[PDB]
């Protein structure tokens, strides 16, 4: 397997990787590991403008008021258990949203904050027949209300909830209540089931608390009956969201219509579904082991023909010191992260499952070491269908010695494996920023991207609705509108020239630049940096964007275009000329 | 006859043989990679606001950037590593920021950003070098646009007399500006002798014009030399004036009735020269031509003479003026007399050897050119290993390209810049590897392994957070063992020490309203263990690494039990290492 990617060769992948808490996402080639684009998701990208444009203040709504965002888990939108390229969805636990990134023009074109939680961790796709519902678990056991008069974790209406998130809309469509809490999820090969890993069964907010119990437990959510309850209009409302909310927790022991709890060792956290759809599986953490639940079993569990729920586990297998993770080669074998023991441990499903029984089988086929205390794995195309078996990253939390010193902040170390035979093979150091948790491979061809936009994409259509109310051909037009205190200024940008070189406002004056970059080239873009008013934005070709910022400073101020785009770079530049204040009115 | 073979693999466990400081252009940060890996070992936070570590969110982090912690942008392009005896010395990296014009310094013992300035009376830091000997007293930079003195709105008129731009020594020890120049014209890129007497800047825009045709109107521009020595004179005798509310002392270095200045000597070189390179053998200030496909070599060692008045003409200085190509921009050198220049239309790097180009320039049918190696595309800056000091060694070449075009992946309508690695060891070019970067990276430098020492755990005593060290001492507070909070009218400040897994305090409650500081204390001394803070849905996010004390301030502005948690992969239980802070109702 080609393993080094030379000057004029491609990369055969395309790598997602979370940017953890640094907020964006990341675009790199695979074998070669080079990252070759940032997506600006949560964080505030200097070099776009993102979290200072109008149009990516628009797509981020309120929550443009902070500046970091922590995510963990990227996927890519499926269609009868492939990837079908069209989205990328991830999270964020900091301030609790989902984003949307549309795989097109690689930037994030939808968010949204997800009412009535705290803190969005676990996340996956629904696969079959495709991805519908982006399915998404609050983490922190929270009061409702949250007004600040009950703070009890253990009141009856202190709880957190599963969610689900209208993948095409990007509005939600229904969350249910949970005992417990919520870590990491995932979805069957049919649409009806999804499940997710619960670490604190307890509602504990100590460390020995969240422990106390032998089992915790992942908890399997019927989908079918979920929407039977809505369309039946059987749900609740929170607050001042009109989500559709429905309870899953027990009663009395009694379980709900919607959910089922089956009892896992213990503070499980990854929750992984076979490429085959045949199982959920659970990594044990502070078990040594990982649980195997029967998706074919479900159906039954729901139906009370099941006498105890742990009868739906099928294989328990026992693996190692701290298990986080697992993926999977689409030949029968599962690969799980040891993060005490600092290895992956390569194992057949179908012989854990018969040394369940009692069939005394070695189902570990080898252990690799990895640098240092893996956390999250992926092998290529591992949630789909197609898993094909080539190439594996494993996602390490401490670099310690593999890497040149560089202070007291250490890098990750992702490190990729080669798995295409049937040793695993660690081909690749690959330091990271900022802790990626989890990434996704596509194939090349599973990814198609635009070169140029197009006029009417919906990522600044409200800026042509504002440019039209004052009558402006964005195509054409270099014209400085007037309105009150305000100055709309309507530019064409081409190499190397601003379409308006200078404009005159008074001091105080509110000003939005818009500008359209009127080329048709590719990799011809331009920017645009207002000096000393911390302004910048990025404009590509065909496309629109638009900054606002108060002209809080008298005299001649320069702005210029940031992104190397001629010969004549140094100089396309232009002058806004600020009038002070005490010659207009006061 | 000698070959250019170097390895350029660093396999797992293996480490690179030099550190890279990349510029992060317009996204505002800096970057250290590895070389001949090319992999970005570390982020560091300069102009950026960086959600991961808290760099622009912390208190420490703002009292580094003073009043322009307001900005969330940056735009920089010239990393530059301090020096003694024209060497390396490892203490401290400098760079600029056009977009809000400001000088940032990054201690290479811990890699952060430890001091900041603005540079007061100009608009946009540019071109930005460091003195040679005998070490680093100042960081020399150029502000790129003419503005109005004063600039407060009455005259906008760049022809004026009180119309012009400055060159700006910094005081690379105190941080503090150490004097400015008012010179003719613009200024561009500059570098500095191997003396200390002397330093020199290219200048584009000799026409004071603000539009494309009039800043092309010259057939020569210049290149202005510095006497520092005579500067230094002046200041210590009191012969300057002050401009503004700045007490930076202000010399006059224009051409005065065709008199010239004590301070400066203007050498016409055509034509809007862009790069200005010292010569590794210190003979020569190398300005490339641009759009003239020249360089032009000016002999260090004639200066003296220049400013004595002993020389008939500034032309004199000029030794050298070899024709290179389309579209010179930038010169390196690999400390065997060649000098490799960047040929920005023909899309190439030329390799020319200068005494021979000199001996050309007197007459001689020498041919000085000795190969030229295409890159891709359009190259600007380039930098081979240790050219900036007498240590030159010829080993590694990067050339910094702005159109990445087909060499890479296709990743929606924004491209990366094309960083090429090229091995200069032999009497061949070599193109070994091309290295994919967000957000055009301008320049960088490079340095040994063995010229970079950096701390693993932090020292108790750093000025880093010295402030807070001070505000905890006003409070009582000893940060190694202290988990307290003390209440201060509608001020809360919270002190506790951290330790994998579990915050020193795990709960607080205060009043809606509250302006609550948060100070943690990274206890462990374990290399590589660090933790975040993270309180969900505030935006608030921040680092804490051994032995660091940080600080974040937010206001409660929301009732109810609020969440906080340990960001950085820490430990076996990091997901349980959390908090709540309760928030009582107004
Ligand atoms: N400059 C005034 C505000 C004002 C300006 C212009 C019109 C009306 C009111 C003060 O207060
Ligand atoms: Cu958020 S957890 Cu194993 Cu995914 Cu990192
Ligand atoms: Cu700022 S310019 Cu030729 Cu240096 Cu990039
Ligand atoms: Cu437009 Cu550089
Ligand atoms: Cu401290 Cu994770
Ligand atoms: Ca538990
Ligand atoms: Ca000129
Ligand atoms: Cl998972
Ligand atoms: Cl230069
Ligand atoms: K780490
Ligand atoms: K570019
Ligand atoms: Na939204
Ligand atoms: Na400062």
């Amino acid at each position: 397997q080609k393993i080094h990617v030379g000057p004029g060769e491609l990369d055969d992948y395309y790598g997602f990787w979370s940017g953890g808490h640094q907020g964006e996402v990341r675009v790199l080639g695979v074998p070669s590991m080079r990252e070759l684009m940032r997506i600006p998701v949560f964080n505030v990208d200097s070099a776009t403008g993102w979290g200072l444009t109008n149009e990516s203040r628009h797509i981020m709504g309120d929550s443009a008021k902070f500046l970091n965002g922590d995510c963990h888990h990227p996927h890519i939108s499926m269609t009868d258990g492939k990837y079908d390229g069209k989205y990328l969805f991830i999270n964020d636990k900091a301030n609790s949203r989902v984003a949307r990134i549309r795989l097109d023009i690689m930037k994030c074109d939808k968010m949204i904050t997800v009412p009535n939680v705290q803190a969005i961790h676990g996340l996956r796709l629904q696969k079959v027949p495709h991805t519908k519902y982006v399915f998404a678990n609050a983490e922190f056991i929270i009061p409702h209300p949250n007004d600040g008069k009950v703070f009890d974790l253990q009141d009856e209406n202190s709880y957190t909830m599963y969610n689900a998130i209208d993948a095409e809309t990007m509005e939600m469509a229904f969350q249910v209540i949970v005992d417990g809490n919520l870590d990491n999820t995932d979805a069957d090969y049919t649409g009806r089931f999804a499940a997710a890993t619960c670490y604190n069964s307890e509602k504990a907010f100590d460390l020995g608390g969240m422990m106390r119990n032998e089992r915790d437990w992942v908890v399997v959510f019927d989908i079918h009956a979920v929407e039977a309850a809505v369309k039946a209009g059987d749900f609740i409302t929170l607050g001042d969201s009109k989500t559709p909310v429905l309870d899953g927790r027990k009663k009395d022991g009694k379980d709900s219509k919607f959910t089922r709890y089956v009892p896992v060792p213990k503070n499980p956290h990854g929750c992984n579904t076979s490429s085959d759809g045949k199982y959920f599986i659970a990594a044990g953490k502070l078990s040594p082991t990982c649980s195997m639940i029967a998706i074919d079993k479900l159906p039954d569990l729901f139906a009370g023909k099941l006498a105890d729920p742990r009868d739906v586990i099928v294989g328990e297998p026992e693996l190692g010191l701290g298990p986080l993770h697992t993926t999977f080669d689409g030949r029968g074998n599962a690969y799980t992260t040891l993060f005490i023991d600092s290895q992956v441990v390569k194992w057949n499903m179908e012989e854990a499952v018969r040394a369940y029984k009692g069939e005394k089988v070695n189902y570990i086929k080898q252990k690799l070491d990895v640098h240092y205390q893996p956390g999250h794995l992926h092998a290529s195309l591992c949630e789909t269908n197609e898993a094909d078996g080539k190439w594996l990253v494993a996602l390490s939390k401490f670099s310690k010695d593999r890497f040149l010193p560089v202070g007291p902040l250490h890098p990750e170390n992702d490190q990729l494996i080669d798995i295409s035979g049937d040793e695993m093979k660690l081909v690749h150091d690959g330091p990271t920023f900022a802790e990626p948790h989890d990434c996704i491979m596509a194939r090349r061809d599973q990814i198609k991207t635009k070169k140029i936009w197009d006029r009417n994409d919906p990522f600044f259509a409200p800026t042509v609705e504002m440019a039209k109310k004052d009558g402006i051909n964005l195509d054409t037009d270099n014209k400085v509108i007037r309105d009150g205190n305000k100055v709309r200024v309507y530019m064409t940008a081409m190499a190397p020239a601003f379409g308006v070189q200078e404009f005159t406002v008074k001091q105080g004056d509110e000003v939005t630049v818009t500008i359209t970059n009127i080329a048709q080239i590719e990799d011809v873009s331009h920017g645009f940096v207002v000096v000393n008013h911390g302004v910048s934005m990025e404009i590509s070709p065909q496309q629109t964007s638009s900054i606002t910022f108060v002209a809080d400073k008298p005299g001649l101020h320069w702005y210029y275009c940031s992104w190397f785009c001629h010969a004549l770079h140094m100089e396309m530049v232009g002058r806004m000329m600020v009038e002070p204040a005490w010659s207009h009115p006061q």
